[PDB]
């Protein structure tokens, strides 16, 4: 297990990163400082998480203290759905850069394939509760992403939550200048994603697995829901290897050649989650974990199921 994967822009991306969705702003600065101290070199961020300024304070302190050099960090952020318009993309990227205290991102993703009406609200609603869409299509948003590469604001661009047809749409774009480097998708033993991963990998697109622990802090959790960290079958694999259940759930995507971004704000767990480079799951263990698929999603963007570009009607 090598620590970085080569992307199609020629850059190397650390295969383990720290997630920041739901990390409270008064805890995420310490979380990111601890993560960099214990070896993380990849941080996954987004404007919609409302905590980039505090993530940026941590990054800046570790660069100032010379704990790490900027070239050794791999910082990812995402363009929110209300900024898909051509004339809004650069300013969205620059606001994220200003918050993170950076002069470039290593990777900038389209957060969802669905564009929404621009404005202050992240989920603009009609007087009945549906998301109000944008008419911009995702090929014109991709052209605006390509401009950020050519202006030096980002080293790589990619996509998130795109289905196979939508990835194909970008790959078949007339005049395509840069292929997506990454598709960041939900992936864990209850949503194993075989077909979409195979597709992306065959095209040289690296897949990042989000919610690898099943997001037990997601807002909309219902106790009736499946729980990866408590699944006795996964606890038994961890017990066999003398590791924690979370460590098995992080190692699993790594052995599928995925990048993985577990979130924690707890210092002991941040350190434990990084100690996954010293054991191997067998092929039998990997096949067993894959057999737990149930097509269960943490993140289904339920307010957007009539948007033309909603990604999850599609088999994959
Ligand atoms: N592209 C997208 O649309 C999208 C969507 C969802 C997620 N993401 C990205 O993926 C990251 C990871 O997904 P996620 O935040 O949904 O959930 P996750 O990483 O699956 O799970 C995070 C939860 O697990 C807990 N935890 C972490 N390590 C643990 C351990 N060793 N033992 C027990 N519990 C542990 C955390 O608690 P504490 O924090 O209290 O320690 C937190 O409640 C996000 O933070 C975000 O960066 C992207």
């Amino acid at each position: 297990m090598a620590s970085r994967i080569l992307l199609n822009n020629g850059a190397k991306m650390p295969i383990l990163g720290l997630g920041t969705w739901k990390s409270p702003p008064g805890q995420v600065t310490e979380a990111v400082k601890v993560a960099i101290d214990v070896g993380y070199r990849h941080i996954d961020c987004a404007h919609v998480y409302q905590n980039e300024n505090e993530v940026g304070v941590a990054i800046q302190e570790k660069l100032r203290e010379q704990v790490v050099k900027r070239e050794e960090l791999f910082i990812v952020s995402k363009l929110w759905c209300t900024y898909h318009e051509k004339g809004l993309v650069k300013g969205a990227c620059q606001k994220t850069l200003s918050d993170l205290k950076l002069d470039y991102l290593d990777l900038y993703l389209i957060h969802w394939p669905t564009g929404f009406k621009p404005g202050k609200e992240f989920f603009p609603l009609d007087e009945s509760g549906n998301v109000v869409p944008s008419d911009t299509n995702i090929l014109d948003t991709w052209a605006a992403m390509e401009e950020l590469v050519d202006e030096g604001l980002v080293k790589a661009i990619g996509i998130s939550n795109f289905n196979h047809l939508q990835v194909e749409m970008i790959l078949n774009k007339p005049g395509l200048k840069y292929k997506p480097a990454v598709n960041q998708i939900e992936c864990h033993p209850y949503l194993t994603q075989e077909k979409l991963i195979q597709y992306c990998q065959s095209k040289g697109i690296v897949v990042t697995a989000y919610s690898p622990l099943g997001s037990p802090d997601r807002p909309w959790a219902k106790p009736e829901d499946p729980s990866l960290l408590e699944d006795p079958r996964i606890k038994a694999i961890a017990a066999k290897h003398n590791k924690t259940t979370a460590q098995v759930l992080i190692r699993f995507p790594m052995q599928r050649n995925l990048v993985v971004i577990p979130k924690s704000v707890t210092p002991e767990r941040i350190a434990e989650n990084f100690k996954v480079f010293d054991f191997e799951l067998s092929s039998q263990d990997m096949t067993t974990l894959l057999s737990y698929n149930r097509n269960w999603r943490v993140c289904a963007l339920l307010s957007c199921t009539s948007h033309k570009d909603y990604p999850f009607h599609e088999e994959f």
